[PDB]
């Protein structure tokens, strides 16, 4: 009934919904009812798109961001199977055709009827593009490997369609009463309080007495503020510093207005966090862990119920050297010259903005609704919790809206962690995600998977398990679809628990034959296989192949686990790893950025043949990682064992004989080139992102020659050097002793790399500060970020930055 739905619901979320109930919240009510018929709507919109249409919501087109290929295709009830010869310049539509024509000339007789699929993989080929477009297309032509695509009619994808249906008088000063306390410690109390907007003070942060360290404390004392209520901003926030003295204890914050723009009076009582001393972009919601959670108590006098002001009622209310506050005044009054000539100089103009108050507010408000829309990268800048107030993140949002759904997947783990800053639940950036997310069902799913892996963290348990019930309420199908995948992650934590276990106390042939009886098991077999990779949804997982299955007798034991297709060939090949007790965090930024930067140098015509496999936090410290087959380290390959085709004399030549093994004749040119490119490539990734102990054993290398990265732990030089491998060196020149020509066209491949990354610096800089809100480690101060603008070093010249690339690369070749 309505029940099964729900009991699914809180199964795939990880927190029953009968407990949003039991807080008896209106905020809460408010946003399940509200978002509930939200995306109930966009269910409906979906069930009636045309089949074109659904299969862009589905599967959406994976493009790159003249020449002839063989090609082979089918039908879907078929096994009789075509080979032809069409160009890379061939639209789909021209293949279409093709095979439809010897259909007709083998069963004795329109393309527009038909989509192009990928064998094997939830991935199709249509659309107005020539073929060498599609990222399919592209990884067939690079491997030598021929595409193999199925002709689906219009009538089985409507068929999979149907499938998936279901006041400004106030003028005296702010003022708390802070009452009491309610738990223990180790000398004397002190509670620090401060009115903040974002980041900065709305006024002086005022204490209160000292009282004695144990109870249970009282001070019944009143805390007034230096600022007048009539100022107090709509995203005002009261922040709670609890310490100790002659010592950090907790913190906690209160928004002064509810979620109905209320001023709040009355009494409240604030479960406290944890510290380590004020913390202004802290939740401004309680602790959960209301047993043993330190209280407070404070009482917000009844100024009369006042509300904020409708907009209606708010509106109503040299200089380019700069692109001191003796400069921000001549930002701020010559404020509507920024409108007027500098549109997007407004993050500067907000900053100069004093939000304490209101008149202020009001005529930068009054300028903000006027404001021409801004690109994509100003607005990731005012997402940033340093704009605070609601309208900017409205009209942040609003330019945001213009956003592809290639930018918005490169983008969806900041916008996701940047909730985490929101002052309410129900808003714009969450209405903005579950809107995309269920136009888009990639988007869907990562969206799922970014919240799904936080539900163990209580700061946003509540938040999160709300908007996964909300996007649940939007498609009743991909939830069991996500269900399927969260049924086979259980699976293998209970498989690596054993394997854990196992390995302790015996030796590893005996632990995996051991592993391989666990997985035979029927609860296994069938919890295991059949489902979409949460690396990426297009992929299919089939059949495990047990034999193939095993695990890694290192630390965690993360587990190696083989799908085969028997429909998809040797594209369903394929493996993931599952890896628990780990921080996959910092890996699935770092390899995100790496993503990223092989775009951002792919759109300037450069392909350095990067490999940025899947990464996918799925729970507390436990995730997938994606397998790529027919790779192998650079430990293994350097400890030059004997009977080996890579065997050598001199121990530099085993990375390049173990090449030349895989890469026999003329191929071999090929392998070099690969391997120059990729790690040109992966050198000045790691430089600018300050990833180091790099070592043989966390970087790979596969038999096309490409090297690639792994397990990069920390990054932010949590200050790197660049390095220079003598032994990559010398594959790059070619085996040669010395080679100036093979060794500068690498040193080429490298700046070009450095310079393209360097013309995007903002970008980096605005997604990376968004990522503070992701409370990693290696990210939390300002010197973390400096870290960036340093390897990049924006504040010089393309011409000097260059000359700083070129004093640490040749230090680099010290080896
Ligand atoms: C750490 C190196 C390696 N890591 C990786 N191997 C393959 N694709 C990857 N994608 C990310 N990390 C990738 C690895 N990871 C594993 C993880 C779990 C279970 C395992 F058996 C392995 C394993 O055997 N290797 C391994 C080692 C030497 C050669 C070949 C593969």
């Amino acid at each position: 009934v309505k029940k099964l739905i729900n009991s699914q619901i809180s199964l795939l979320i990880g927190k029953g919904l009968h407990e949003f109930d039991s807080l008896r919240d209106p905020e809460v009510n408010d946003f399940r009812t509200k978002m509930r018929q939200f995306c109930e709507e966009a269910a409906a919109h979906r069930q009636q798109l045309g089949w074109v249409e659904w299969l862009q919501y589905s599967f959406p087109l994976q493009l790159e961001p003249n020449r002839a290929l063989l090609v082979n295709v089918k039908f879907e009830g078929s096994e009789e199977s075509f080979t032809f010869q069409v160009s890379t310049k061939d639209m789909p539509l021209a293949l279409m055709a093709c095979a439809l024509r010897k259909k007709a000339t083998v069963f004795r007789q329109q393309p527009e009827e038909y989509a192009l699929q990928v064998n094997g993989r939830h991935e199709y080929l249509y659309g107005n593009y020539p073929l060498c477009h599609f990222q399919y297309i592209c990884s067939c032509l690079h491997s030598g490997l021929t595409p193999h695509l199925t002709m689906v009619h219009s009538s089985s994808i409507l068929a999979m369609r149907d499938e998936q249906s279901n006041l400004w008088s106030l003028e005296q000063p702010f003022s708390i009463e802070l009452i009491e306390g309610r738990k223990v410690n180790a000398m004397k109390l002190v509670v620090q309080a401060g009115l903040f907007h974002g980041n900065e003070m709305l006024c002086k942060t005022v204490s209160s007495s000292e009282v004695n360290v144990c109870s249970e404390p009282v001070w019944k004392q009143r805390l007034e503020f230096d600022i007048s209520v009539c100022d107090l901003p709509r995203m005002a926030r009261l922040c709670f510093a609890l310490y100790a003295v002659v010592c950090p204890i907790a913190w906690a914050n209160l928004m002064l207005f509810d979620y109905k723009d209320q001023l709040k009076t009355g009494e409240r009582c604030l479960y406290m966090w944890p510290s380590v001393l004020l913390n202004p972009a802290g939740t401004v919601r309680g602790n959960p862990n209301t047993e043993s959670a330190a209280a407070l108590v404070i009482y917000l006098p009844e100024v009369a119920p006042v509300y904020f002001p409708a907009l209606e009622k708010i509106l109503e209310l040299l200089r380019e050297i700069l692109e001191y506050e003796h400069e921000k005044d001549l930002v701020w009054k010559m404020r509507h010259e920024v409108q007027e000539h500098f549109p997007e100089a407004l993050a500067r103009l907000l900053l100069v903005t004093k939000w304490n108050k209101h008149e202020d507010v009001a005529q930068m408000l009054y300028l903000l609704c006027s404001w021409p829309e801004l690109p994509v990268l100003s607005a990731l800048e005012l997402l940033d919790f340093s704009f605070p107030d609601c309208y900017v993140g409205s009209f942040a949002i609003k330019s945001l809206r213009k956003l592809t759904d290639d930018e918005l997947f490169q983008y969806l783990l900041q916008l996701v962690q940047v909730l985490k800053y929101e002052s309410y639940l129900d808003c714009e950036l969450t209405k903005f995600l579950l809107g995309r997310a269920l136009a888009n069902r990639k988007i869907g799913h990562f969206l799922f998977w970014h919240l799904r892996s936080e539900m163990h963290v209580p700061s946003v348990a509540l938040r999160f398990g709300l908007i996964m019930e909300a996007y649940c309420r939007g498609s009743t199908h991909h939830m069991k679809v996500l269900m399927k995948q969260g049924e086979a992650l259980s699976k293998l934590k209970a498989l690596n628990d054993f394997v854990k276990v196992s390995s302790q106390k015996t030796t590893k042939p005996q632990t995996k034959e051991m592993m391989h009886m666990c997985m035979r098991q029927e609860t296994y077999m069938e919890a295991l296989s059949h489902l979409q990779s949460p690396l990426d949804p297009s992929t299919l997982l089939e059949e495990v192949c047990v034999e193939q299955c095993t695990f890694m007798d290192s630390k965690m034991k993360p587990l190696w686990i083989m799908y085969s297709s028997e429909e998809a060939g040797s594209a369903g090949n394929v493996g993931i790893i599952f890896k628990n007790g780990d921080d996959l965090r910092q890996d699935m930024l770092t390899l995100q950025m790496i993503q990223l930067m092989d775009v951002l140098w792919k759109q300037e015509g450069l392909d350095l043949r990067m490999t940025p496999y899947g990464c996918l936090p799925t729970g507390d410290r436990t995730g997938l990682i994606e397998v790529v087959l027919h790779s192998d380290t650079i430990a293994n390959i350097q400890l030059n064992k004997s009977n080996m085709a890579a065997t050598a004399a001199f121990n530099k030549d085993a990375l390049l004989n173990w090449l030349k093994s895989k890469n026999p004749g003329e191929a071999l040119d090929r392998a070099i080139e690969e391997f120059t490119l990729s790690c040109a490539g992966y050198c000045v990734a790691t430089y600018v992102l300050g990833i180091g102990d790099r070592h043989s054993d966390n970087i790979m290398i596969r038999e096309s020659g490409q090297l690639f990265h792994i397990d990069f732990g920390h990054f932010l030089g949590n200050r790197v050097p660049f390095i220079l491998t003598y032994d990559f060196v010398h594959v790059i020149q070619q085996g040669k002793t010395n080679n100036s020509e093979k060794f500068e066209r690498f040193r080429g491949y490298c700046e070009r790399a450095y310079t393209i990354l360097r013309r995007h610096g903002l970008l980096f800089l605005h997604l990376f500060a968004l990522m503070r809100a992701a409370g990693l480690p290696e990210l939390s101060c300002s010197k973390d970020i400096q870290y960036l603008k340093d390897s990049l070093a924006l504040g010089k010249t393309e011409e000097e930055a260059l000359k700083h690339f070129r004093v640490k690369f040749n230090e680099a070749l010290r080896e």
